């Protein structure tokens, strides 16, 4: 999409090699943000096909407030095979952190229904705010947030949300992450009678693995198809009720895929 | 400097009027980035007389984990006192979770030893990362974090710093808190032997109080002058031990101050 693809053109027009965790080398810049009104369309990519019900899936375990992948091994989802242990573990990461922020006085905080609660009853509060980046337990995940923090905002009767993604793989998690934060606006959106306003996309290091630059290219040069539909088809009484047959992607015609070796 | 009165600027055109927590009412704006160059100066508004003293001290008090106001007061800095108990308390702000963020379990993080071993032992890191945004003690501090989340950078040996500031008064908290960091990148990078890059500043609800429209309107009719520079005259042992005379500004020819009431 637009965004996007200004977006791989710039770390390569002013990204700097870097030395990386996984030793395969990134070409990144710091310092980015993108706005997807969502009012325009569903932010899926395009110029490559995307996997929807990876996303979908991913997004639902989140709000279940779930660390271990058998539930997205039972929808066969292994996009987070790599990093979890031998009983499938993942650690407190995001999951844990949505629904159950330990506090250092034996209480555990639900993020996500204390956001629908202050868009609920105090919209215009500056405070709406989901954390995944509790340093007290960062040692206990398996990887570190990437998309660490994000923010809500309601003006003229529409959601808007702002993203910190701390660490972003430009080609391979990006795609995934913007779609499913949008996805959580139309959820949000939904449960409080708003309409979708825009997802801004914020990031810290931004950039390509050394091993991605023929990928990038090749998608870079592909046209923009027109952004797809989303219909949800039911209002559940919860947030933490949908499941993957509410969702309907409508009009998404994409590019070919294009396979690229994750960095572990 | 341009890039804040152009942000001044766009929150009048574009600014959507908000009732807000204090009774007086904001115009405001959601999601917006501004990079400044460190290379190119120091950023300390010129178009308005910024008092640094103020600034250097309450970033000192911040880095010695301080949350009581009597060490401001010590200084004659009174910036604070507004939010403080009989006992000159902020509760669990800025300061205590910067030097002793509290893990469940009953230890706690220093955020800045954490920040400083990982900029000398591994700059290539993308968790350079300070949160003050501690979801299980908000409900203990006087005023929540405004700006909340930061991330260091290191490439081409220089240091560069983003900040995401989820609530931003831009006529008062802003050129207070930009030169705030500005300051912190020197002195990290002075202790970590780096030169200074760029300092990234992403704002969250950003807003300007309906009763500082006229003196918005004056300070948009000055032209911005060339930036002070800073010189830090003593390297100290640790970045625990600076002290208010270390540091010198150089070049600062500012416009008159501008007073203006603050929304409590
Ligand atoms: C280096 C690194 N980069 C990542 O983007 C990343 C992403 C996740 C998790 N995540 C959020 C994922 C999103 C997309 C992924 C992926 O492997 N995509 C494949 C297709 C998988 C599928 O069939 O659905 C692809 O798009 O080609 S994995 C975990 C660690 C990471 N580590
Ligand atoms: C509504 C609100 N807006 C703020 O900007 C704000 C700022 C702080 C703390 N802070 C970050 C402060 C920075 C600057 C301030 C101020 O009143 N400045 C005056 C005079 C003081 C001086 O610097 O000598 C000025 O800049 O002229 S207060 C606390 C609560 C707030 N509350
Ligand atoms: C992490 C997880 C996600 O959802 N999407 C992402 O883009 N990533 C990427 C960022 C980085 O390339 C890697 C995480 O490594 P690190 O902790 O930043 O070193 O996966
Ligand atoms: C908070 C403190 C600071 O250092 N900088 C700021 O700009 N502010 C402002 C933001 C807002 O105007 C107010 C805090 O109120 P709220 O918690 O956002 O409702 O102080």
């Amino acid at each position: 999409m637009k965004q996007y693809l200004e977006l791989m053109q710039k770390v390569l027009d002013e990204g700097t090699q870097k030395n990386d965790r996984t030793g395969t080398g990134t070409l990144s810049i710091f310092g980015h943000q993108m706005r997807f009104n969502l009012q325009d369309g569903f932010p899926l990519v395009t110029t490559k096909r995307c996997h929807l019900r990876s996303i979908i899936h991913e997004l639902l375990w989140f709000l279940q407030g779930d660390t271990n992948i058998a539930y997205l091994h039972e929808n066969n989802v292994t996009i987070w095979d790599e990093w979890a242990d031998e009983n499938g573990d993942l650690g407190p990461v995001y999951g844990k952190q949505w629904r159950a922020w330990p506090t250092p006085d034996g209480r555990h905080i639900d993020q996500i229904t204390t956001v629908l609660n202050q868009l609920k009853n105090d919209p215009d509060s500056r405070r709406i705010i989901v954390s995944a980046w509790n340093v007290g337990e960062l040692d206990k995940m398996a990887l570190a947030p990437c998309h660490a923090f994000f923010q809500f905002y309601v003006a003229d009767g529409k959601l808007s949300c702002q993203l910190y993604q701390r660490s972003c793989d430009v080609f391979l998690g990006l795609p995934f992450n913007i779609a499913s934060y949008a996805l959580l606006v139309h959820m949000m959106a939904q449960q409080c009678d708003l309409e979708v306003g825009d997802f801004v996309w914020t990031g810290g290091d931004t950039h390509l693995y050394s091993n991605h630059m023929d990928q990038t290219h090749l998608q870079l040069s592909r046209e923009p198809r027109p952004l797809p539909k989303l219909i949800i088809k039911r209002k559940p009484e919860s947030i933490f009720d949908y499941r993957f047959e509410d969702f309907e992607i409508e009009g998404y015609d994409p590019h070919p895929g294009i396979k690229a070796p994750v960095a572990i």
